[PDB]
C-alpha cells in the first residue's frame, strides 16, 4: 500500500460526492494547510475521457496566478485513482450560500450580487486572456473563501476555438453552443454567469428543458424576488441577449459602469 | 530508487547551486509545466536546524496568494532531502539582471526603478500583513517572470514580534537588527528594500562591514550613477533612516506619492 495520498495528507471529510470522483477536505502533514482533492477514476488511457481528465490538470496549471479562480497545487496518478491538490475556499459553495438563503427568504442584496458579477467577471477576464474558455459556470463551481468568489471546476475547459464542446449545465447553457455554434464560446460564460447572478438574487431554480429554458434563451430574464436597479437589470438581461456578439465581453463587463460600484 | 522527485519530474538543467541546496529546473510530467525546484540536504530532525528548514515550508504554505512572492506547490522529504517545488520565474534574479548592466553602463531606470520598488513593496505589504518579516530581502532574492518582480526564498521568514531572528545578509542589514533590537523587524525589510533599489540603479557593490558599511547605516545613500528626482531620492533615503520608526512601512510605501507614477 502507502499512496503519496495516505502518506502526505490526513484526510478531514468527504465534502463533495460525484459521479466521476469525490472531494476531501485534507491536511498536508508537512505543510500544516488544508486543501481540497479531488480523487476521481483513472481513465482507460489513451481514451477520449483521458484527454478530458488532462485537459482539467493542464487547465489548472495555466490559471493558477489569479485571485478568482481556484488556484492548483498538484496532480498525480496512483492506483486506478487521478488526484487533483487544489486551494480549500473554506465558505463552500455558491450552490449552498444560494441554498440556504432560499430557505431563509434573504438573498444577496444589490451591492453583493454586483461584487459577485465583478469577482467571477475578473476570473472570467483572465481565463479568456488565456484562449480558454470554462463552459460550466454555475453556482456550484463558484467557490467563497471580504468574501472572495473563486471558479472552480475546470473539468470543461477548453481553448476558445475549440471545434469540439463538452456542453455545460443545461439550465446555464447558452442556446447557440446546443446548436453546435462555437464561433463566441467566451459569450457562453457570460451568459451561464448572468443566470448565476440571477439564481443569487433569489430566482426560482432554473429550467433544465421545456418552454422556460427556450423563453430565457430568448432573452427574458427569470423572475427575481426583490427589486433592482433598472441599469443592473439591463445590463444582466444583456448577459443573456440571444445573439451572443450582443453579450458584453469579460473586460467590459469589468469596466461595465454599473459594476464601477 | 524511484523518489517522487525522479518520477514526477524531468530536470533540466541545474540553476542555483548553494551551501544549503541545488536548485533545478524541472517540468512536471503530468501538468507539463516548469517549476523551480530546490533539493537540500534533510536537517538532523527535531533540530533547531530543522525549525528554520519547516519555517521555509510554512512561511511559502500562507504566502501562496499574491502577485510578488513566489508562488508555492508542494514540499516533501524522501532520502536525505528536502524538496520545496515553486513557479519558476523565465527571467531569472534581479542580481543578474543588475550584473549584466553593470558591465554594459545601462541600468534600471527612474521609472522602471519605482517600478521595482513599488511591486517588491506590495509583495512586502502582504508579507507584513500576515504578521510575518522576510529578512533577507536582497536581488538574488528577487525574480522576475510588463515585468513581474517576485520575493523568493523565504529562508529567513518569521513573525514580526520574534525574540529570535536569523539575521540576513551584511550589505542589506538594518543596524538595529545587528544591534539584536528587534521591536521594528517590518523596517529592516523596508532598509534592505531602498539598498536593493540603489544597487538596481548602477550603485557601486556594497560593502559587508567597515567604514563604507557604517556610513549607509547612518542614513547616507552610496553613490548613483545617474541622476534621480529630489523626491525619488528623498524616499530611498527615509528607506535607510537610522531610526526605523522613521522608515516607510510598507503600506506607506506603496501609496506614497512619489510612487503613483
Ligand atoms: O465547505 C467548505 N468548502 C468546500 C465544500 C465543498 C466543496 N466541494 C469542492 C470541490 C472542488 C473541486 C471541484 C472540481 C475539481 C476539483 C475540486 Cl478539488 C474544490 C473545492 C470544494 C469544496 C470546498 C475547493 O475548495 N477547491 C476546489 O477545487
Ligand atoms: O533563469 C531563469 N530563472 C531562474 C534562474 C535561477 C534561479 N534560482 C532560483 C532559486 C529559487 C529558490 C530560492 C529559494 C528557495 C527555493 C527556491 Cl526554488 C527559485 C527560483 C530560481 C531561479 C529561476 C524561482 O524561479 N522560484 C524560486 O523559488
Ligand atoms: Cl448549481
Ligand atoms: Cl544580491
Amino acid at each position: 500500500m502507502k499512496s503519496r495520498y495516505t502518506t502526505e495528507f490526513h484526510e478531514l471529510e468527504k465534502i463533495g460526492s460525484g459521479e466521476f470522483g469525490s472531494v476531501f477536505k485534507c491536511v498536508k502533514r508537512l505543510d500544516g494547510c488544508i486543501y481540497a482533492i479531488k480523487r476521481s477514476k483513472k481513465p482507460l488511457a489513451g481514451s477520449v475521457d483521458e484527454q478530458n481528465a488532462l485537459r482539467e490538470v493542464y487547465a489548472h496549471a495555466v490559471l493558477g496566478q489569479h485571485s478568482h479562480v481556484v488556484r492548483y497545487f498538484s496532480a498525480w496518478a496512483e492506483d486506478d485513482h487521478m488526484l487533483i491538490q487544489n486551494e480549500y475556499c473554506n465558505g463552500g459553495s455558491l450552490a449552498d450560500a444560494i441554498s440556504e438563503n432560499y430557505r431563509i427568504m434573504s438573498y444577496f442584496k444589490e451591492a453583493e450580487l454586483k461584487d459577485l458579477l465583478l469577482q467571477v467577471g475578473r476570473g472570467l477576464r483572465y481565463i479568456h486572456s488565456m484562449s480558454l474558455v470554462h463552459m460550466d459556470i454555475k453556482p456550484s463551481n463558484i467557490f467563497i473563501s471580504k468574501v472572495m468568489f473563486k471558479i472552480g471546476d475546470l473539468g470543461h475547459v477548453t481553448r476558445i476555438s475549440s471545434p469540439q464542446v463538452e456542453e455545460g449545465d443545461s439550465r446555464f447553457l447558452a442556446n447557440e453552443v446546443l446548436q453546435e455554434n462555437y464561433t463566441h464560446l467566451p459569450k457562453a460564460d457570460i451568459f451561464a454567469l448572468a443566470l448565476t447572478v440571477v439564481c443569487a438574487a433569489g430566482a426560482e431554480p432554473l429550467p433544465r428543458n421545456g418552454d422556460q429554458w427556450h423563453e430565457i434563451r430568448q432573452g427574458r430574464l427569470p423572475r427575481i424576488p426583490q427589486v433592482l436597479s433598472q441599469e443592473f437589470t439591463e445590463l444582466l438581461k444583456v448577459m443573456i441577449h440571444p445573439d451572443p456578439e450582443r453579450r458584453p465581453s469579460a473586460m467590459a463587463l469589468v469596466k461595465h459602469s454599473v459594476l464601477l460600484s
